[PDB]
């Protein structure tokens, strides 16, 4: 099976394309691919393109190129993320189950404080992470990053988002509500929260709730923050027309 | 929330409990709990127990006990598993994400050639592995992880599963029939096959459908050993009455 490498602009069908120094050494001394082979080039925003390698640096001649509609109903995975490495492994499981973008959020039981310097070497960090797995899982869309919300900018962001016909999940172990009986094929889009390690508050579950999020259950499971979104992206991929 | 502990058999509603060297120092030096705050204690084998702390070691007083009965339908999950770091995150991920049994099977694209010693050694390593899983998840019933089979075992197994009753499903990427169309809530047990990063040959995935398992794909995602399992337990747990 050909292997996924992304560029920042595609080029022509008759034109070639060299590989950056960085990704062009994982191809020619990493992984060691003879030319004559063929891969395949991605723009990383929908676009992808059918090469065959031609010669540090990776020489590949487009053969065809075609671009990837994106996913309806798209989910966005809103993730109480902190400053560690079960957060990359998340963002990471998230992408290959097929989330379609991210927004990282700060709850009650986090507060791990970052300065405006911080939060942006955190977000270009869960990206490289993204792009990385997104890769693997051969994706023409690298899903976006982008954060750090606080509950107030999380809370009016789902009373914007429900508004505009999306389903707002809230991935809680004591809800009241399942997933199965969940107006999962009406919404155009969907939202899943994941709350931090100390479970998300009732303070912040009220208010999300109140703006239009519905609190559910992921079956006698309990709900951990590495596995969350993966799971549920699975059960959302047969309730709605993702998979169907 | 009350943290779990595993106890080989656990003791009266009367009695006492001590946690063993190893997993008492967890308690009293790695998290440091305070004498009078109630946690749980299990055997692993669907008995759980709430307890006090009463005093290196770990004195707690069972308050009562109970039993959780196994979820119906079971899902194992077979799963090709080299001697890697990867292998342990996939054992990880299902067990979080609510698996009944594990098959470790070698398939025609994995081959790291074990003695007798060997398997035994791997196996008890992933046994340590679910457990620690199944720990952090608050599981009343530890998964059984059972290997190593080649494909004519397994074959054999999906031919004694079907004939039983089981719904046999090989998430195969270039599968013609969806997880979504699948005579799932009819089936009394299922079976999910994982395949290596290489992928299942076309002489094993003809043997194991001609034994009675189904090709089946999980929607436009590619299929990661990683989350491979776990997405498509959380599909499973939707179209069965493992969350209904």
């Amino acid at each position: 099976v050909a292997m996924l490498f992304y560029v920042d602009t595609l080029p022509d069908t008759g034109a070639v394309a060299v590989v950056d120094g960085d990704e062009g050494f994982h191809a020619a001394t990493v992984r060691r691919i003879r030319p004559g082979e063929q891969l395949v080039l991605g723009d990383g925003v929908g676009r992808l393109a059918r090469c065959v390698v031609e010669q540090g640096g990776l020489r590949a001649r487009v053969l065809r190129r075609w671009s990837v509609p994106p996913v309806r109903p798209p989910v966005t995975v809103v993730q109480a993320l902190p400053k560690s490495e079960r957060s990359e492994l998340a963002i990471e499981l998230a992408t290959e189950a097929g989330a379609d973008a991210f927004l990282a959020w700060q709850a009650a039981r986090c507060v791990a404080n970052w300065d405006g310097a911080r939060v942006d070497k955190g977000l270009r960090r869960w990206r490289a992470v993204v792009r990385s797995a997104a890769r693997q899982s051969r994706r023409a869309r690298i899903p976006p990053v982008d954060g750090v919300l606080s509950t107030p900018m999380l809370v009016q962001r789902v009373r914007e988002e429900v508004a505009a016909g999306a389903a707002v999940l809230v991935l809680h172990e004591e809800a009241t509500e399942r997933i199965v009986d969940i107006a999962a094929a009406q919404a155009g889009s969907l939202m899943l929260v994941v709350g931090p390690e100390g479970g998300i508050a009732p303070d912040e579950l009220a208010a999300l709730t109140d703006a239009g999020a519905v609190a559910v259950r992921l079956g006698p499971t309990v709900l951990r923050t590495s596995t969350a979104a993966a799971v549920a992206l699975g059960a959302v991929g047969v309730l709605t027309s993702r998979w169907d």
